[PDB]
C-alpha cells in the first residue's frame, strides 16, 4: 500500500478516513483508488476536477469539470466506445461496472494515442513497480475503421463506456443521461402492526434521544407504522443532483461576490461586503453541513432552495429515524441518512476549527437536541465544546475580550443562529459591535462578527442560503434540468406557469404565496418576513402520496451528499411544524 | 502597559496594542508591532479588505495614490485632501501627519472613527500605551472647525503638523495632485576618493569564501577606477523606494490580469501546456517571490523603468557586499551604501517563505555564478536552512521508482534556481502534459526534469515568468496609461513611438541582447547581437540613459519579498547596459 510504482505524464505518482488524498485543500480522492489518480492527474496537469462520485462509472455521466483557480465551470463531453470522435491523450476513459470491475466500474487516463493502440495510466489495476521511466500502465488495441474509433480492453469481461473530452464542440458526443420517471416515484409502505411504537420506543437512556423527547415526545409523525421508499436509483439521482447543485451554488456565490451589481441584490448591509469576500476567499473549503429542498416525482427532480447557512433535521434523519428502523423495520432497505453523524464528524476533523469550540444555540428546547447532535460530531472529531444556551453566559474582560461562563475565551463557534439575524442587529460606520459594556450585555452580532472568532458555518454561506441567488443560478445555468425559472418579478414565462412568491431571507415556510398559471392563490402562509424582497420561482407543486405532500431533503456534509430525509405536510407548503416521514431506500 | 498588551479595540473589533518596544494576518504583511502604520493598515484590511504599500515612514502614506484590494489584487484610487479642505474628513479615512514636532521624523497616521460637527474621534497605536476606558473605541478627539465650507482639524499637540486625510474614491474634486520630485534631486553626481592607495593590492578579504568566490571570477576588482564613485540624494533614494514598491504592485496587478485572460497570456509565447500551471502557481505561490531587480533611467527628467527582472536577477553580491567592502575600505564620508542590508533582508524573506528545511541551490557551471549562489546560500543559512549547491546537472539522478535525488542520494524536493525559467520552457519547444523525464537509461536529468516536477518546490515561483517577460510592458501600459514611471511600449511601431524613437527588445531576452535603439530621426543609435533574435519583440519609447563622468549610469533597485531592498548602479560606454557593464559604487 502506497508504494510508489511510477509516474503518469507530467510526473503524477501512481501507488497501490485517514486515507483522504489532498493537494492543497482540494480533495483528490481516497487512497489509492482509480478515481483519486484520474482526479489528481487532471488537477496537477490541467487545473481541473470532476465532482464527487460514488462509483467510478458514475463519471461517464458528468457534463462539466470545475476549474479551481477561479471556481469556473467547463463543458465535458462524453463519447461512446466506437466513435468518430478520436480518444486523445489526457482524455478521461471510463469503464462501466462489470466483470473485472464488478460494481465499481473504472477510470484511467489516456496518455497516448497511436495508429493501432493507445496507452493509458491508471491506479488499482497494477500493483507492481513499473519499468524505469515508463509512464503508462497498460496498452489497449484500437481499431480505426471508417473514421470510427474503438478500444479493446485487455480483460475479457469488461465493458468500456467511452472517453470524455473537455470541449464546447458537442459533435459526435452523446446526450446527458436522463433518468426514468418511474424510478423517481415515491411510494407508500407499511409495517406490520405488532405494537412496535406503542410506548417508549425511543431509547431514553441516550441523552440525545431523550432531549428529543423533551421537545417532541415519543413521536416522529402521526402514524409511525407507515413509511415511504425510494428506489436505489433515485438515491443515486439524489446524489448526482446534490453534489452537482452544490458546485453550482458555489459557482454562483463566487460570481456574486465578484460583481457589486449582483451582490447588491441580497440586501446585506453594504458594510459586510468586504468581509463577505474575505470570508469566501479563505474559508471556501470550511462549510460543514447543509440541506437541499427538492420536489421529486415522475416529472423529474427540482430544487426549491439550499439552506446553506444553518440547517437542521439532522437529528431526525440521522438518529431518530434510525431508532424507528431498529425498532420496527424488518426489511432489506436502509435509511439513506444512517451515517450522518460520521459524515459530520469527518467534515469537522478536516475543518481548520479551533480545538475548543463553543456551541451557540438559542434558548429553545427544540434546538437543544440539535446542538447536542452536532456536539456529538465535534466530540467524535476530538473537539472540546461548551454549549451556550443564550447570550447570558457571555461576557467581556476589562480589555474587551470575549469570555464564556467558566471564564474562558470564545474564539471558535458553531452557531444555530442564522446569520441574517446578526445582520438585523446591524440594520440599526463599520461593523458596529460592542467590545465592552457596563452591564456586560453581549449581543449575537458582538460575537459572530468579532474578527478574532472562527465561526461555522462561514459568513459567505449566507449568499447561497439567500434566494436572491436563485435568479442568478437561472441566469448562469438557463434551463438546467434541476433548476426552476425564478426571477425578481413575475415575467411572461412565469405568469404562464404559475409561481411561488418567496422572501429572499425567509425560512420555516414563512410568507410564501402560491399562485397558479390562472390567478388563484393555491396556498399562502404567514410569517415575519412579509416586508423583505421577494423572488418568484416557477411553480412546481409537491407530490401528494398517501394523503400528504412530500418534499425530499438531502444533506450536504462538506460539499458532498450526506443523506436523504422526507418531510410531509397536509398542504403544498412545507413548514417548520411539518412531520419527518421515515424513508427507506430499496433496490 | 508592557509590550504587546491589548489596550482596546477600534471600530469593528480592530485591536490596539501597546508598542512599548512583525505582524501578519494570514499571508498579508500588516506592519511592525506595533507602529501607527501597523494599526492603520490592519484596520483597513480587516474592515475593508484593502491595504497600502510598504512605506518607510508613516508620513509617506500621504503621498500614495492607490489602495490594494487583497481579495483580487485589484487597484483602487485614493485621493489626498489638505487639512483645510472643503472635503469633509468622513469616518474610516486615513489621517496622516507630516514629520515634525511630537512626531519628529517618523510622521504619523491614524483612523477617523467618527465625526461630530465640531469634533472628530480617531484610533491609532503608537501614541498612547495605556488601557482605554472599558468599551471606548477611540484613542483621541480632535477639534474640527468648520468655517465657510472648509474643514480644519486641530491636533492635540502644539508643535505637530497634520497633512490631511485620505479617501478611497474616484471623485478627485477638492483633492491634491500626486507630488512630484524636483528633477535636480534626481541627478546622479560624480565623486572621487583621495588616493592614498586603498585599492592597490588585495583589499578584498580572501579568507571570506564569498569574496574569494567573487575574486576567482573577477579578481580584486569592481570597475576600472575604484577611486571614483557616484552619488544620489537621500531624496532620490526615497523616490526610488517609492517607485520600486509601486511598480512591484503594478506588475503583480498586471500579472493577475494576464492570468485571468487567455487573449493576453497568449502574447507571451509560453507553451500552452504550462498555462494551467502558470495559473495554479499565481494562486498558491502568490507571496513566495524572494528577490527581483528593476532597471531605471533616473535624472532631471524623472524616473522611468525599462524592465523588472523577476525570474532570475543578479548583482546582489556586487551591491550588497562587494560595494560594502569598497566603502569600508576606501570611503569615510557621511553617505552610505544603499544596498548594505541585502543579506539581512534576504534571510528575512526566506525565513517567511513557506520554504522547506533542505534547499538545493541550482546554478550553472559558471565560475561567475558561484558567488551569486553562495551569497544566496548565506541568506538561506541565516534564515536557518540546509543547503547544497548543485553546479550543472550531472549530479542529479533518479531512484528505481523515479524520484529526483542528488549526488549524496538525498531527495531533491525544494530548489533555488539561478537558471531562467525560459531555459526550461525551451526544453518544451523541442504531448498531453509537460514532457518531463521520471526515468532514463543514462540517468540523464534535464533542467526541466527538475523545475517542473510537481513535488519540487522552486524559487522563484513559476508565475514570475510573466512579470519577467516584456510582453507585460504593453499590458502594463494599457492598464496604467501615461503612468508617471511607465514608458510607451507596444507590439508594433505605432505613430507615437515613431515620433520618440524606441527600443526594440525581445520579450524573453536578457544581458542586453538583441536590443535596437532607434531615434525619432529614425537612426540606429545602437545595436547588440544575441541569441534571441528570432523571438517576439516589444517596442518601447526611447529614453536614453544619462551620461555622467564619461559613462552612462542606469539605476537598479532590488525587490525582496515585494519591497525595496536597495539600489546599485551599472555604467557603460554605451547607451545599452550589458552583462559586462561594470557595477559603479553608489552612495
Ligand atoms: N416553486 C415552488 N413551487 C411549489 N411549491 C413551492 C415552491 N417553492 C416553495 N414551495 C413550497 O414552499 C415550502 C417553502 O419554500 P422553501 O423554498 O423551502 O422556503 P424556506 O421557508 O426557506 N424553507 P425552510 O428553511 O426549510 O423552512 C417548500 O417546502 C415547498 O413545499
Ligand atoms: N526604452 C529604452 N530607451 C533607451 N534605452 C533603453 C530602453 N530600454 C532599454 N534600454 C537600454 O538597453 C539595456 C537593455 O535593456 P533592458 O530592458 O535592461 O533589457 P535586458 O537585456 O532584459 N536586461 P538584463 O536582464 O538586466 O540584462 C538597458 O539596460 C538600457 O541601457
Ligand atoms: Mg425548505
Ligand atoms: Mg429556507
Ligand atoms: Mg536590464
Ligand atoms: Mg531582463
Amino acid at each position: 500500500f502506497g508504494t510508489l510504482l511510477g509516474y503518469a505524464p507530467g510526473g503524477v505518482a501512481i501507488y497501490s478516513a485517514v486515507f483522504r488524498s489532498y493537494i492543497d485543500d482540494e480533495y483528490m480522492g481516497h487512497k489509492w483508488q482509480c478515481v483519486e489518480f484520474a482526479r489528481r492527474f487532471l488537477f496537477l496537469n490541467y487545473g481541473v476536477v470532476f465532482t464527487d462520485v460514488g462509483m467510478a462509472w458514475e463519471i461517464f455521466s458528468l457534463r462539466f469539470l470545475r476549474e479551481v483557480v477561479n471556481d469556473n465551470i467547463l463543458p465535458l463531453q462524453a463519447f461512446p466506445n466506437g466513435s468518430p470522435r478520436a480518444p486523445v491523450a489526457g482524455a478521461l476513459l471510463i469503464w462501466d461496472k462489470g466483470g473485472e470491475f464488478k460494481d465499481t466500474g473504472h477510470v484511467a487516463i489516456i496518455t497516448q494515442l497511436h495508429g493501432n493502440k493507445v496507452r493509458i495510466a491508471e491506479q488499482n489495476v497494477i500493483h507492481s513497480p513499473l519499468p524505469q521511466g515508463q509512464q503508462w500502465t497498460r496498452e489497449l488495441e484500437m481499431v480505426v475503421e471508417n473514421g470510427c474509433y474503438t478500444l479493446k480492453d485487455t480483460f475479457d469481461d469488461t465493458t468500456i463506456l467511452g472517453w470524455m473530452i473537455q470541449t464546447e464542440d458537442t459533435e459526435y458526443s452523446l446526450p446527458q443521461p436522463e433518468i426514468a420517471g418511474e424510478l423517481l416515484k415515491i411510494s407508500g409502505a407499511r409495517l406490520e402492526n405488532k405494537g412496535q411504537f406503542d410506548g417508549k420506543w425511543l431509547d431514553e437512556k441516550d441523552p440525545l434521544q431523550n432531549a428529543y423527547v423533551q421537545a417532541n415526545g415519543q413521536v416522529i409523525n402521526q402514524d409511525p407504522y407507515h413509511y415511504y421508499t425510494i428506489t436505489e436509483s433515485a438515491e443515486q439521482e439524489l446524489i448526482k443532483a446534490t453534489n452537482e447543485l452544490h458546485l453550482m451554488y458555489l459557482h454562483a456565490t463566487d460570481k456574486v461576490l465578484k460583481d457589486d451589481n449582483l451582490l447588491a441584490l441580497f440586501d446585506i448591509p453594504k458594510i459586510l461586503w468586504p468581509r463577505l469576500r474575505l470570508s469566501w476567499q479563505r474559508r471556501r473549503h470550511h462549510m460543514i453541513t447543509g440541506r437541499m429542498d427538492f420536489c421529486m416525482d415522475e416529472r423529474g427532480l427540482k430544487v426549491y432552495e439550499y439552506n446553506a447557512d444553518s440547517a437542521s433535521c439532522h437529528t431526525e434523519a440521522g438518529l431518530i429515524l434510525e431508532r424507528w428502523a431498529e425498532q420496527g423495520y424488518k426489511g432489506n432497505g436502509f435509511n439513506p441518512a444512517e451515517g450522518l453523524i460520521n459524515e459530520l464528524a469527518g467534515a469537522w476533523k478536516h475543518s481548520r476549527a479551533r480545538p475548543f469550540v463553543h456551541i451557540m444555540q438559542d434558548k429553545d428546547i427544540e434546538e437543544n437536541y440539535h446542538a447536542q447532535f452536532m456536539e456529538q460530531a465535534l466530540h467524535q472529531a476530538g473537539f472540546e465544546t461548551r454549549i451556550l444556551r443564550g447570550l447570558d453566559e457571555l461576557g467581556w474582560d476589562a480589555a474587551g475580550q470575549l469570555i464564556d461562563g467558566e471564564g474562558r475565551l470564545v474564539n471558535c463557534v458553531w452557531k444555530t443562529w442564522a446569520w441574517e439575524t446578526a445582520f438585523d442587529q446591524i440594520r440599526e460606520a463599520a461593523v458596529p459591535i460592542r467590545t465592552g459594556h457596563p452591564q456586560n450585555e453581549v449581543r449575537l452580532i458582538d460575537v459572530l462578527l468579532r474578527p478574532e472568532v472562527l465561526v461555522f458555518e462561514p459568513l459567505w454561506t449566507v449568499i447561497p442560503g439567500n434566494k436572491a441567488i436563485l435568479p442568478i443560478l437561472w441566469s448562469l445555468f438557463p434551463h438546467h434540468r434541476y433548476l426552476l425559472d425564478t426571477d425578481f418579478t413575475v415575467n411572461d414565462e412565469l405568469v404562464k406557469t404559475g409561481y411561488a412568491v418567496k422572501p429572499i431571507a425567509g425560512r420555516c415556510g414563512s410568507n410564501i404565496d402560491l399562485v397558479s398559471h390562472h390567478e388563484e392563490v393555491l396556498d399562502k402562509t404567514s410569517g415575519k418576513f412579509a416586508e423583505q424582497k421577494n423572488i418568484y420561482q416557477q411553480l412546481w407543486c409537491l407530490p401528494k402520496v398517501d394523503g400528504k405532500y412530500i418534499q425530499v431533503c438531502t444533506f450536504t456534509v462538506g460539499g458532498n451528499y450526506g443523506g436523504t430525509c422526507l418531510r410531509g405536510d397536509e398542504s403544498l407548503v412545507i413548514k417548520k411544524e411539518s412531520d419527518i416521514e421515515p424513508l427507506i431506500v430499496v433496490k
